[PDB]
């Protein structure tokens, strides 16, 4: 009928349409901190989020996303593994049903219990479709969340679900600062993989931020009280829409730090 998370339409059954997911760019994977090479080389990340423009939320059945007005490079990323400049288009998260699990990449296969993943498009390529159709057309920064203490920045977005709850609805959420959702270091790690839902184009550059951020169960709790379905319809709850470990092929992890 169309993808989703459940028994039925889950990532085992997404190769029948999107044939892509058995490829040999695919994510997410697992971090595997004895095997992933330093490499001196590597520049430091550079995120300038200072002139951001948040637009809206809304409710996608998947998960929920926060849109911002790329038309110019207000929200960019550069440095780190990168070659020009890429924009900020939109930030989302997947979680799980229990504190254990949610994260999408594993570090040496432990799980977290969500995943922020900050997608950003390069701009040599004029708008995101042209960037979806290169190798190197997307960088999408990922960030962990562990369960613990509550983090200020993610509580505007908390406060907003209940007006954005099922399928299809949406809310204005403009002024919505990105740099809260920061951790205080920004070592990583880097591979070449893909969109970890369908179409799973391998376009992207992943940067995986070593140091997660702190968010209450409170905070969390909340993600999980939102709807996959749409209003009038029955109820099912919104919880682990994450894609497991894909093999890691011939491919090659680098880190920014020893
Ligand atoms: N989890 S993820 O980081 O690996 C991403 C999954 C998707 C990303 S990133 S996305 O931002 O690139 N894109 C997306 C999602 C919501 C809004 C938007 O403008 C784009 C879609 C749906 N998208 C339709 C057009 O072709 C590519 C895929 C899925
Ligand atoms: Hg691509
Ligand atoms: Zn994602």
């Amino acid at each position: 009928h169309h993808w989703g998370y459940g028994k039925h339409n889950g990532p085992e059954h997404w190769h029948k349409d999107f044939p892509i997911a058995k490829g040999e760019r695919q994510s997410p994977v697992d971090i595997d901190t004895h095997t992933a090479k330093y490499d001196p080389s590597l520049k430091p990340l550079s995120v300038s989020y200072d002139q951001a423009t948040s637009l809206r939320i809304l409710n996608n059945g998947h998960a929920f996303n926060v849109e911002f007005d790329d038309s110019q490079d207000k929200a960019v990323l550069k440095g780190g593994p990168l070659d020009g400049t890429y924009r900020l288009i939109q930030f989302h998260f997947h979680w799980g049903s229990l504190d254990g699990q949610g994260s999408e990449h594993t570090v040496d296969k432990k799980k977290y219990a969500a995943e922020l993943h900050l997608v950003h498009w390069n701009t040599k390529y004029g708008d995101f479709g042209k960037a979806v159709q290169q190798p190197d057309g997307l960088a999408v920064l990922g960030i962990f969340l562990k369960v613990g203490s509550a983090k200020p920045g993610l509580q505007k977005v908390v406060d907003v679900l209940d007006s954005i709850k099922t399928k299809g609805k949406s809310a204005d959420f403009t002024n919505f600062d990105p740099r809260g959702l920061l951790p205080e270091s920004l070592d990583y790690w880097t591979y070449p993989g893909s969109l970890t839902t369908p179409p799973l184009l391998e376009c992207v550059t992943w940067i995986v931020l070593k140091e997660p951020i702190s968010v209450s169960s409170e905070q969390v709790l909340k993600f999980r009280k939102l709807n996959f379905n749409g209003e009038g319809e029955p109820e099912e709850l919104m919880v682990d829409n994450w894609r497991p470990a894909q093999p890691l092929k011939n491919r090659q992890i680098k880190a920014s730090f020893k």
